[PDB]
């Protein structure tokens, strides 16, 4: 289809990428982290390559062998300068495994330019990464580098410990008033001599009723006070919105009808529709309502061995963005609701639903959780303006992120013919390399200092007794996360 | 209105309010965006959610007569903002062709835009000074809706309390916490000096 | 002349929604089946009866219509770019009539 | 209703609130300013509580008086470091009186955390201002501070 | 209820957007006075220049 | 004498319970009674003996 | 400290309390450990857990050798006033410190 | 504020048309009259996101 036409190139390049926190924090770790702190971030990070293990495989008559290619050599460079195509930051598979004792695959690297269908326009940038210096190394040589976080804010690990309509004093009035009746009374019937007769309706002037039916209107104003919260002057609002389709957990209560697609909330770019996968960060959905969540939705990931197509909810984890119900409008939710008219005298007043609402001065809001399994950072794309370049699938947004780190083995020609030809050589020896990672990074931390009288929500194990332990290995060898693990449990004032 | 005969014979204080809705609950826009109160010369309109209303000396709590409340009027900013009780604009609906008509709709709401320009609400003598900014991971220009000078770090809370003093208590020792207490009450003096910057 | 930022003398050379590598599935799923199957009329004995639309409860049809929902989920992959999740999205609009 | 439901405390605290111009500007300052600038901002604050005189009041048989209770103190704190509810900049009535010759009774202080109707959910916060630092002062002590 | 959409005419910002502002042209402006205002959002003349 | 354990797997946590109720934990009453609900051990973090 | 001594006055059950300035409240420690150490049986009387709580001080008792309800030549018998103690009226504060 | 790309391909340029033609484009005309053909913007080179 249209809407997922692109032009690009596959490179033989394999690239590094270490953007999930669980790369870097165990889920003991992950618990401390939470538990303890208001906030945290990235300061520096220092990347190494060492003990690189050049392997040639020979495979004559099915029979495969693997040997050391001692004088073969593998290439690495960093995009230093973001000269190429920036991959890492769009939640792609292929980051550093959880579990240490895991060996990965690195991935391999591709880009899309621009594209008119299935074809490239003149725009379209073609790059070729060995235009790029790198270093080569033999086995016995050790790549590093060191990198330099850029100031970002400190991610916010805490939840409100109240809401934004709710900052009041519940026991003294405001010094302003509201309008609290517009109709005062009804239209009245009058009386004269002991006998009584009232007017009725459908009684004509004809018939010596002149009187129009009703006069009652007023103006009654009251003190916003603590009996009336939901009117009272407040001095910031609920963050922006993108209403987002309800979706129930318990499917009898969904319709009967294919709306993943139809019913979604969407955006169009140059004639092409992406749907609003992550959105803005907004409540997941009503109090109490747990069952249902926005199509577009909060994060999803996969349980272990969890399939790529068609899965059922079981074998599925959607995030929870919950914490933010107290600053932030629910995702399922209209913003609110404006006046569509002018009320008069013939006209009624009218409201109507605010859908989305954009950007207001005297908003406030949070922005997207993070999550263990979930994405560190993104590289703010480089454009003339932006707003709050928070990556909206949570993280860290930075101009200049942690450089691509770009991988491949060294091509090694078999033999040549012994007569001269110009033709690109095209056979190769197979060969594939393995080595060691080293990611350090340090992170600035935000300690919580509340002087709250009661205990905090913390995250914990569940002892009660079972087959497996949550965070561990199986009975196969099975590293597993049972589930998605936030940062807000400690709590804070608004 | 405020010459009643021209508005709707209904209730519509509440069900005709603007309002947002905050984890399912609703709150009125009472300050809102800061807007002009009116058209030209149309002295007699106020929004329903507002310019801020004081009450005259010795107003009374509930339902309160017109002239018994002071309603401020936003009109000197009429200059930069969009009138309250108006669209913001209109907007193409559709694409105008051979057989179709161009089609326009009523902004109701306008979120920013680059290239927007305006004034803050005005601040009153008997108005409020100051807020405290949320402390959230985003805002925008956090200037106090009610008017006023918005601070992450405002006038901080000063908490005073008459110590309790324990009327007699019993001669034969009690575990429970004491509930008898001498009644008392404080009296004082209070200074505030600030230094403004003009 | 006060500080202002640089005029943007260049186009980009991709867009918003093409910024991810065109080889790798997310780690990130989407919804993308909410209906599964259709309403099913059974068998028994040799012989064959089909429910068939029409038919009332006082004849025997007291099936209700469709059951067929569904929550099936998908890795947003190179296969269905306009599904997958993304940082940031395009700038504010105030549509104009076309010409 | 549900628009109206909250939750939270009132304490015995009371504070103070000088947050409305007309606690600090006379009619005929607020006109001087109005009239000649074309903008103006609060750059530093100097707080003073003085002339404490704490009083006991003895009813015996409807026969009420008041005598000084010298020995008795009164508690005051800052809250410095924004570590209870902010409930100045809600537009709440006790402010200073705006005319100087006005005695003005100070608010009790009370706060709402998070609620799901009339209950509090585990998040919800409870604060004790006891437990918070305070000075104590008889009558013939003074409590200032300074502000920026 | 099945699933409804309305169509967006006018997105406002949000916490995320990204943009470019009008080119500018030969014979186009080259700046403008940005209005001493209270509030204004990416003061880029709409017109293009600075 | 705080905790080094290098244990993978989060630990057991003392915590407060996020499900709804009428008063708060640790808190005071509607009568202004503070009262404790329940025993509050030290025995949560674990080590190998 | 800020210790205040007061003076009940109880005329035809008319109960009236009134601070009596002049009068002294004595304090000592048993830093040398010669009195019965009442602490560490679990009594009750300890500052309230609450810091708004206002508590009443638990009296002073103490147990020595007993032969059913009577008392051998052991039995020890101490008295307090037999201890230094500080004496001090309102305006006066007592203070120590413990390793 | 110069370009770095490390692009492989030739960029867009603004050009003029060889084409023959009467005037040439940017000049004055055989009265005179300077005129401006057509207008030019500055978005030629291209840049990643």
């Amino acid at each position: 289809s249209n809407d997922n036409a692109y032009f690009g190139y596959s490179t033989p390049w394999g690239y590094f990428d270490f953007n999930r926190f669980h790369c870097h924090f165990s889920p003991r770790d992950w618990q401390r982290l939470i538990n303890n702190n208001w906030g945290f971030r990235p300061k520096r990070l220092n990347f190494k390559l060492f003990n690189i293990q050049v392997k040639e495989v020979t495979d004559n008559n099915g029979v495969k062998t693997i040997a050391n290619n001692l004088t073969s050599t593998v290439q690495v460079f960093t995009d230093s300068d973001y000269q190429l195509p920036y991959v890492l930051g769009s939640a792609h598979e292929g980051c550093l495994p959880p579990f240490p004792a895991d060996v990965f695959m690195i991935p391999q690297y591709g880009y899309l330019t621009l594209n008119d269908g299935s074809q490239a326009v003149g725009r379209s940038s073609f790059y070729c990464l060995e235009y790029f210096p790198s270093q080569m190394l033999r086995t016995g040589n050790n790549f590093q580098f060191s990198y330099e976080f850029e100031n970002v804010p400190f991610h916010s690990s805490y939840a409100h410990s109240q809401s934004l309509d709710r900052l009041m004093n519940p026991l003294i009035d405001q010094y302003l008033y509201y309008l609290s009746k517009t109709i005062n009374g009804a239209g009245v019937p009058m009386s004269m001599r002991g006998g009584g007769d009232d007017d009725d309706g459908v009684p004509m002037s004809m018939r010596g009723g002149g009187a129009s039916g009703q006069n009652q209107q007023t103006l009654k104003f009251s003190v916003a006070g603590p009996s009336n919260m939901a009117v009272q002057g407040r001095n910031y609002i609920p963050g922006p919105s993108y209403r987002q389709q309800r979706v129930s957990t318990t499917v009898t209560q969904n319709n009967n009808s294919e709306f993943a697609w139809p019913g979604a909330s969407s955006w169009a770019l140059n004639g092409r529709n992406s749907l609003m996968n992550p959105g803005p960060a907004m409540a997941s959905h009503k109090e109490g309502e747990d069952r249902f969540f926005p199509l577009s939705g909060s994060l999803i990931f996969g349980k272990q061995g969890t399939g790529r197509d068609n899965v059922d909810a079981d074998k599925v984890m959607i995030t929870n963005e919950e914490e933010i119900k107290t600053t932030n409008p629910v995702a399922t939710e209209s913003y609110g609701q404006v006046a569509t008219n002018h009320q008069s005298a013939q006209a009624q007043a009218q409201t109507g639903w605010v859908q989305n609402q954009g950007i207001l001065p005297g908003m406030v809001w949070q922005d997207r959780d993070v999550y263990l399994q979930g994405p560190i950072w993104a590289k703010i794309p480089h454009t003339d303006g932006n707003f709050h370049p928070s990556p909206l699938m949570g993280g860290f947004g930075m101009k200049h992120p942690p450089p691509q780190i770009l991988i491949k083995n060294t091509p090694v020609p078999a033999d040549p013919p012994t007569a001269f030809n110009k033709d690109k050589l095209n056979s190769f020896i197979t060969q594939y390399s393995t080595g060691q990672v080293s990611v350090e990074i340090e992170w600035e931390l935000q300690k919580e200092n509340s002087k709250r009288w009661n205990p905090e929500i913390q995250y914990t194990s569940n002892y009660y007794k079972s087959n497996n332990v949550e965070f561990a290995v199986n009975t196969e060898g099975v590293y597993s996360e049972p589930r998605p693990i936030g940062t807000r449990y400690l709590t804070r004032n608004l």
